[PDB]
DNA sequence: CCGACGCCGCATCAGC
DNA sequence: GCTGATGCG
DNA sequence: GTCGG
């Protein structure tokens, strides 16, 4: 928190970039800066001082200098008081809303919450579990109830066939005091990167972790990607838990380790994991880690027996999950 | 300068 | 129906 | 918005 009131101003910042202006590059710019400005060991005096770190240069050096004198931006007091900006920011807030819908609603003069509820039949079914739920999935979750929520998906798992191992990521595998939401990796022996032996292997968790009342609404489900919802059960006359969003992605049991480094994250970390494997001359995925050949084409996948063979291949120490969090 | 910026699953839609 | 682009996560 | 070549 030694410059907490840097990388919030930038994060609001990216946030606008993204939502408003539809600038993911800039979006992407200012949350490298405030993800290398967070860890940065020393409180920040100047702007020549952050512009000495990779991904600070001139204009957000001349921001953060405007910011440590008088404590404010002027750029974000006037985003902040411009209500399109200011509404567009609110709508993207709701699960399936991104900055094009939520553009779409304003011109329409669908501008508060108020205003969705009432237009419920204007949004699709992802937008619709995510207005539902939207007050609920603002709330952080606390490391003790990931605990629980592990309990039960792995037992469930467990009942559906003895083969499956799931895996919670994310930032509880990192180590996090809370967490946004629950990140689960599954595999299955019958599902490898050379056959499918069994159909409907993630809809058959789905279905048992439905039918012990744990998963309570669908956003979107294919063969290989689960994105829904899910709520602890309570006590005899205990407030119910809030609901919470769960992402279940089963992976070919072979590609295992690329998968869990890529559901591990954080996604600013895999972001420049990423991009330094394409200057050593690789490319990652969650499935494999290739090179690239002279012509740019990905070649074939390389053998891959753990997390750390992939920080071997691009030449970085290995870092444990919870040294990952950037 | 200025091109490149990580990578992909699912939902939806246009065009056929 | 399928294919490809686009939005969203 | 930033940066490497
Ligand atoms: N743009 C993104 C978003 C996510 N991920 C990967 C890394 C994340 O750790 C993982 C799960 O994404 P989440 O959105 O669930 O984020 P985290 O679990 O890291 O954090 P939170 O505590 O906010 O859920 O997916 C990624 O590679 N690129
Ligand atoms: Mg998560
Ligand atoms: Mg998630
Ligand atoms: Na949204």
């Amino acid at each position: 928190t030694l410059n907490g009131g840097i990388t919030d101003m930038l994060t609001e910042l990216a946030n606008f970039e993204k939502n408003v202006s539809q600038a993911i590059h800039k979006y992407n710019a200012y949350r490298k800066a405030a993800s290398v400005i967070a860890k940065y060991p020393h409180k920040i005096k100047s702007g020549a001082e952050a512009k000495k770190l990779p991904g600070v240069g001139t204009k957000i050096a001349e921001k953060i200098d405007e910011f440590l004198a008088t404590g404010k931006l002027r750029k974000l007091e006037k985003i902040r008081q411009d209500d399109t900006s200011s509404s567009i920011n609110f709508l993207t807030r709701v699960s399936g809303i991104g900055p094009s819908a939520a553009r779409k609603f304003v011109d329409e003069g669908i501008k508060t919450l108020e205003d969705l509820r009432k237009n419920e039949d204007k949004l699709n079914h992802h937008q619709r579990i995510g207005l539902k739920y939207f007050g609920d999935f603002e709330k952080r979750i606390p490391r003790e109830e990931m605990l629980q929520m592990q309990d039960i998906v792995l037992n469930e798992v467990k009942k559906v066939d003895s083969e499956y191992i799931a895996t919670v990521c994310g930032s509880f595998r990192r180590g996090a005091e809370s967490s946004g939401d629950m990140d689960v990796l599954l595999t299955h022996p019958s599902f490898t990167s050379e056959s499918t032996k069994q159909p409907k292997l993630l809809h058959q968790v789905v279905e048992q972790l439905q039918k012990v009342h744990f998963i309570t609404d669908t956003l979107s489900k294919g063969e290989t990607k689960f994105m829904g919802v899910c709520q602890l059960p309570s006590k005899n006359d205990e407030k119910e838990y809030p609901h919470r969003r769960i992402d279940i992605r089963l992976i070919p049991k072979d590609q295992y380790y690329c998968g869990v480094l890529y559901f591990t994250g954080s996604d600013i970390f895999n972001k420049n994991m990423r991009a330094h494997a394409l200057e050593k001359g690789f490319t990652i995925n969650e499935y494999t880690i290739r090179p690239l050949g002279v012509t740019g084409v990905a070649g074939e996948p390389l053998p891959v027996d753990s997390e750390k063979d992939i920080f071997d291949y691009i030449q970085w120490k290995y870092r444990e999950p919870k040294d990952r969090s950037e």
